[PDB]
């Protein structure tokens, strides 16, 4: 890394016995000859049905097709206020549960048009790129590319995140030993195939999704620091807790 | 509804051409034959490396591969805060600049063990469930399935969260109006396949990934309404704004 159509209603009742418990994971879903037997369906409604339960991710094949066991999904707790001790593990992972620990890779870069329009800045103007691998006790679970502007950091002690007196503890603690306040922060949650980097990184197969939120750190309008940080979708969800006023 | 190993390289090579626009979006991707003679590389090899960026989503078929043009994201911006008018559409899309309408349905039901467990009520107790399908500017692009325990708006005019005097409100001015205080909202993000029931009324096509929002509203600790809200991963992002303290 550094009148419902026929093949529906079918899959629809089939869905259900999945949902029921009546189909158990690691259980094999009703063969094409008993779908059209017991439904009284044509050949090809039996192998639509069949489909529509695949791409919906519910079933898999294995020389049958298997009710696929859907992992327990866990949170990666997002928020903007400070921890124990930050890091920036516990900067991505607010879960004060979770044990963590990260490798990281820091070289200067000059910003693509698209990381200069996050940091505000010109295109070309320099950064630092940090890359994180995260991992939640030895398994890695969440990975991470940062960009700084050298017009922020660049001859400060907090130039390289991970050295010097406050490295290791993070973008916000790092911005306060320079006199940058960070009082904001804008996350963007989206998901995608992961790149076969993330993928061999994360320990998914080709074509797995994960979950990427685009983070941009803020101190009094000026963004200091953007990110892209990347879990796996079949494992975790991103976890906010707002306030209603 | 209602030492890089090779097919890397070579793969990191076109990604980087396709990042660059030296190979733009519906340009064909140099042939099986192309990549094997410029790169000096095994059929295998080239078969591979085109592999990996079908996987990652960047090119497709359509006699040969082409570069995808992948849509800039719209937000799907996400608050607590009240807005101008409130709705239901008003309470998933806190971005005020984008006008959208909704069609709902609403009936009781007992619930599952999933929503009686977020709704911190026995498993079997009676809920409202509303679907909605929203839309924006006549397209639609987000889907909803809304529950609330009829312990907290049975026998009470916000019941029925589409009818009576504060009906198309949404949850946080309709609970109010029974003077229960929604104080807290718990949002978690996942991505999944879409149900086929989704894709289609959502128009994208089986296997389509969709952005998954859990949502559960809080009054003084106890959940008052839950919600999974579900958007087309290939065309939002689902946007928060966080305070930093």
């Amino acid at each position: 890394y550094f009148e419902q159509p026929a093949y529906l209603r079918v899959a629809g009742d089939l869905r259900k016995k999945i949902v029921d418990g009546s189909l158990p994971p690691h259980t094999r879903l009703p063969s094409q000859a008993r779908i059209r037997e017991e439904y009284g369906v044509s050949d090809t409604v039996a192998l639509e049905a069949r489909k529509v339960l695949m791409a919906e991710g519910l079933v898999e094949g294995r020389s049958g097709t298997y009710v696929r066991e859907r992992p327990v999904p866990r949170r990666v707790a997002r928020s903007g206020y400070r921890p124990s001790g930050a890091t920036p593990f516990r900067q991505e992972q607010a879960d004060g549960a979770v044990r963590g620990t990260w490798e990281s890779h820091s070289e200067q870069a000059e910003a693509s048009g698209a990381i200069a329009e996050r940091l505000d800045i010109r295109p070309g103007e320099r950064v630092m790129c940090t890359k994180y691998v995260f991992r939640d006790a030895g398994e890695v679970m969440m990975l991470s590319t940062s960009w700084e502007p050298l017009a922020v950091t660049g001859r400060t002690p907090v130039m390289l995140p991970e050295e010097g007196p406050v490295g290791g503890m993070g973008v916000v603690e790092r911005m306060a030993a320079i006199d940058v306040i960070v009082d904001n922060v804008t996350e963007e949650v989206g998901a995608r195939p992961g790149l076969a980097e993330e993928l061999l990184t994360l320990g998914g197969v080709p074509g797995h999704v994960v979950l990427v939120i685009q983070r941009t750190y803020f101190a009094s309008g000026r963004p200091v620091e953007t990110a892209d940080v990347v879990v796996p979708a079949d494992r975790y969800r991103v976890a906010y807790h707002l306030p209603v006023k």
